[PDB]
């Protein structure tokens, strides 16, 4: 297809309008006191929302180019979110802030390669300043505290999160289920999690988490690439009969079999999902076994001559629940009996003895930790379903932000942290005075999130900012109650990871744009 | 269909905008410090890339003519890469530099046939200068060195490449597989390679190498033209049953049978690919046997009365892997037992005794070399799949550029080489003073790739060029570190083959356009 | 359909622009130093070509009328080619030259019928002058020499052509096959050739020669008109089983059966081709027999009551190769045993004894000559297929031009011949001074091909032409080397046939257009 190519100025001027529309729609929602964005929908009434992520998802512009410019910032900002659990809007707001001023700089006749270099030094410096201002959060007291602050002053949540990390380690796998009483429970159970995502965004049955959730499913454990669906049919119908869903863990599922399964859970004929088996090569075939052991299944390997056609219900593994992400599979409560599972831990235990190399040591301590370490489930209780299925999502929110605090501490939440570091590195210089412009661009972009929250509440932004700047450390303005104070004590704090990721990602994409010379896309 | 015909000037003016668009998009990527080109894509976010080959592939203009112009330079520039492993972008950037000044010349009222002749004498001369500046690369030390420089300062790669040529000769067939541990292996195995490509760009399952890769496949060895699919059916279904792919080596596969197999690996019914048997006539029927012996197969020849219908699984040959290119088939690890294979080497050994002619000698020493010489595989090891399936590609890159250094030596990588030879032949004259303009056009074009690199870095091009020019031999500017030095010691070198090819292919196409008088294409 | 009708002037003015487009595009390629024509193509890169026949094939204009104008010249010029083996472009360039000046004359107010008569007198005269200047080429020394000059300085080709004429007579049938070694062979074998072409341009499997080539095929010999396909089915499936192609020689194959076979070799179900049996009436039924005898087949004649349904494989004839043209069928190496073939020659031998009339004599000496005379095959050998399948085509080229020299000698090749004869007849007058205009039109047209070659080389045309004119005999300018000399000795010669055909056919079509008064075509 004939493309349409734009260059240099024109390409960036397009990209800029693009990002402006994405940011201008998504930024108005930033506060605790955001403005509403109305988002049309076909059958029935429009959706009124105060939520950036939701506005952003809907944005897509007519004029390609313009479009790409928004799609681009969208993609980076979403990634902040993927590595944290928040900041998508912040990411966006700041990415606008640099690109606007950066791009305008370049069009002004300044050197892009310098404009960027400056932006990057300012971010580098700010990320240091951030680690400095950051307050560790390591002990059960602080976990629970961040946990409660994040579920919005709910001690009972913080307690639970803190108790689960207490039980399965700060590393341990922790999930959340629907509670069955009024009471919250926290059980620990034989389970496991590994770094593989769904093989198509289509198996997703809960678009809320954008994830797949299966109940009482059988697990197919196959060591080989799966291309033909002919091989599946004997098993896939023994499974539609026991009326339960089924998870495919194989070396891969490609083109044919994959596009088949996808169209088959679309018409809801049989609920199915598939994921690549964990790791690669040699430690893959031993790792697949572990999953088998855990779930009381059998590994179908072509290497001992077994076919997928000669596989009854009985060969398959089984658990009480599984949950798969963009990039995570997690298996909860496997039927595998502790005779076998315990026994297999004793086998691997010993392999660490005869380990001659250090690399060979870790890879085994990682399999013991997955297998014997198990998974902590948190059933959430409440008095009514509307009330409970809500609380659940709020725990999942805090659980997320807590994990990220445990990793890199917490800081002033009002975009305060950002304003703070930016006022600290006001002397920062470069070589080129174009390179200084780049720093002063990035610096001045960091007041963007505060200035915008204030504005969204209809307060003077200039005025609030200047007073947050005149203080120190974690002193800041809480826009929800319009008071100043120590942001952390008033319970308005971001994990540090997220504030930093937001900054870094907004920085990258802005950089990318300042150094774009050409854009290529389809003919209108 | 009615065509639209353009003549002379107009034809050339169209061609020139066409090529300008392709080069202007593609050239901005040239350095190690390229600029970004954003390349839209439908579902999902655009692709940001610094990679010429990728930008080029996307270019296609609306205005046919304009299109042809671009499509023409793209074709030639692609070929440089087919005959080397790099230079696509360099080729394009130089093509643009000649064409621009050339076409402007002819439009100016000078003689195209002279303008060309000049361009060609300059290229001839420069190619000589190049072989002179070229530094041989012959011993294990230098192989490893170019191997490492090419995999980007990775001694462990260079080692391996150098060890494989050590084991199988600088001629020997070398492939790369996916490693299974952390460790890199280098095995030597009963295998072979010959000059035949796939019979349709459709069997390609890995568009990354743009090649076909089959695993544990059966090999059909048929000496006859295959037109009807009726003849295949008995075997093709015995094969879909053993659940493995299948390679067809026959005298040919034509129209019917071909278009059948093509549609059949498209719906992934049976993974299949076919290639013309190697050589022609008499030495064809003997060479097809060699493959059989190697893979423990049987040759189905109509000359002893065997049909393809009367062929069971057992007649077919077999290996552990095969890989087919645009123009190469390579068989790895054949089941053929060294009883038969060794025995067939003893037969051919003897045929060299009774060889009465020299032509009959080589043709046999070539079959021994293919058969007894075997194939060196390099399994690549690493710590994570993302890390390893990467390193693999990077080895494949060096392995390529190594082969081409072994052939014609190496030179200053920064487009330095080019600038050097051009400053050497600044006296070069012709007869027409039109022909002089032609040399000066081509000479000045040779500073294009260096000038452009420096510019992509935001340095003064004029200024760096002039300083590289005032030096000698392989002294040049390394735009990655902004230091001058000897380009080869700083590890920035191109194989000579590629620098030459790039020049020659740019020159060819530019020539062709300067002498185009008419363009014929479909009605808008 | 409603037509659009144009008259008189407008009709011709349309026709003229149409021919100018076809010529202007095709002429630029004329030299040994042509210019390039770029011919777009859909999937992939355009084609750059220096070859007129190629350019012409693609031409087709939007404006019907303008279209006809070009389609007409194309048709005539293509015929020059059919009756020679070259000159298509020449034919075209000359046709333009007359039409341009002729059409201009009539539009000027001169009598078309006189304008024509003149052009015709000038052509008559020039065709005489040409026979005179024609240098004979009759002995083995000259054959070989034209043979080598034509395969482009390759003595080994010339030798072979000259040897085959040596073995089968200057009349004898000669074909060219794919060699199997490095060595060229020249065998003589039981075969035959007759004046019948394919029954549809669709059986063509090698569009390069624009011909059909079948290997180891069965021959069906049927004396009757074949309309229904019902009659074929028993045989056509006995044949698709032995996996070989099949040739139909019948009295005719009409509508139904024909359109069936055509669609059946299109989907490559069974490779088939059909041709009218040779001659007519009585000598047809005897001649069909000869072919049978030659190929060891049986003649299915309705006159003894045999049906096509009652015909097994065994009735059919057979050979090792057959090759069918637009208008030629040639059978190579028939299975028919020399017992029967020799015996049949003794029968016909005798028929010449009892021949009471002269017409009855020749018709029989013609069947003996076809049958006992046999066919000379030339296997072409070389070192590589790319190298050999090429050389083959080059032999075919010389073989062609050689046969045509053997017929009317050779002449100065630079369009020198044309210039010479036209300088000779510069006094030539007619009766109308309109008729004179006509002669001067045609005379002046004959310098076109030289003036054009020179131009395609960027040399003064005027100047070159005037010096070639001042000479005598075959003295001319060789544009490839820019020297003057004796064109034949410098080995730049055309066969006389072609130069004459080119003139005659150009002249016809031009004549036609000057006397056109009306054009009728479909509504845009």
């Amino acid at each position: 297809a004939a493309k349409d190519v734009k260059f240099g100025n024109d390409a960036r001027v397009k990209m800029l309008r693009g990002v402006n529309v994405l940011a201008d729609a998504v930024k108005v929602t930033l506060g605790p006191k955001g403005r509403n964005v109305v988002l049309d929908k076909s059958f029935g009434a429009p959706t009124i929302t105060k939520d950036g992520v939701s506005v952003a998802r809907e944005i897509e512009l007519e004029d390609k180019f313009e479009n790409m410019g928004a799609q681009m910032v969208k993609e980076v900002a979403s990634k902040a979110n993927d590595a944290a659990g928040d900041g998508t809007t912040t990411a966006t707001v700041l990415a606008q802030a640099i690109i606007t001023e950066g791009l305008k700089a370049v069009a002004a006749g300044m050197n892009p390669m310098d404009l960027k270099r400056g932006i990057d030094k300012a971010v580098t410096a700010a990320v240091e300043e951030l680690k400095a201002l950051s307050v560790p959060c390591s002990d059960s007291k602080a976990i629970a505290q961040v946990g409660t602050i994040s579920a919005n002053s709910d001690e009972t949540v913080g307690k639970l999160i803190a108790e689960a990390m207490d039980k399965v380690g700060k590393e341990g796998v922790i999930t959340v289920e629907d509670g069955t009483g009024l009471q919250d429970e926290l059980d620990v159970v034989e389970g496991m999690q590994f770094d593989r995502g769904y093989l198509s965004p289509y198996f997703i049955n809960k678009p809320e988490t954008g994830a797949v959730e299966l109940e009482s499913p059988f697990i197919l454990l196959a060591d080989k690439k799966i291309s033909n669906i002919r091989e599946m049919l004997p098993v896939l119908e023994a499974v539609a009969k026991a009326g339960k869903p089924l998870l495919i863990i194989a070396e891969d599922v490609e083109g044919e079999a994959l596009a088949t399964l996808v169209v088959n859970t679309m018409r809801g004929i049989v609920k199915v999902a598939a994921v690549k088996a964990p790791g690669f090569g040699d430690r893959r075939k031993a790792m697949l076994q572990d999953i088998a052991t855990l779930t009381g299944g059998t590994v179908i390997s072509e290497e001992i001559g077994m076919e997928l056609e000669k596989a009854t219900l009985e060969d398959l593994g089984q658990a009480k629940r599984v949950v798969i992400n963009k990039d995570t599979t997690t298996i909860i409560d496997g039927v595998g009996e502790e005779a076998a599972i315990q026994g297999r831990v004793a086998q691997i235990r010993q392999q660490i003895e005869e380990a001659t190399s250090d690399y060979d040591r870790e890879k085994l301590q990682e399999r013991v930790a997955k297998l014997a370490g198990g998974v902590a489930v948190i059933k959430v209780g409440a008095a009514t379903e509307v009330e409970m299925k809500e609380k659940k999502a709020r725990v999942e929110d805090a659980l997320h932000a807590t994990r990220a605090a445990v990793e890199e501490g917490v800081v002033a939440g009002g975009g305060v942290a950002l304003i703070r570091v930016a006022s600290k590195l006001a002397d920062l210089r470069g070589q080129n005075e174009d390179q200084n412009v780049g720093i002063k661009v990035a610096l001045r972009a960091m007041e963007a999130p505060l200035r915008q929250i204030v504005l969204n509440c209809g307060e003077e932004p200039s005025v609030v900012a200047n007073t947050v700047k005149g203080g120190d450390g974690n002193y800041g303005y809480n826009a929800a109650t319009e008071e100043y104070g120590n942001m952390i004590d008033m319970g308005i704090l971001d994990p540090t990871k997220v504030t930093r990721s937001a900054l870094q990602y907004a920085a990258s994409v802005a950089g990318l744009m300042i150094t774009t010379e050409c854009m290529v896309t389809d003919l209108p």
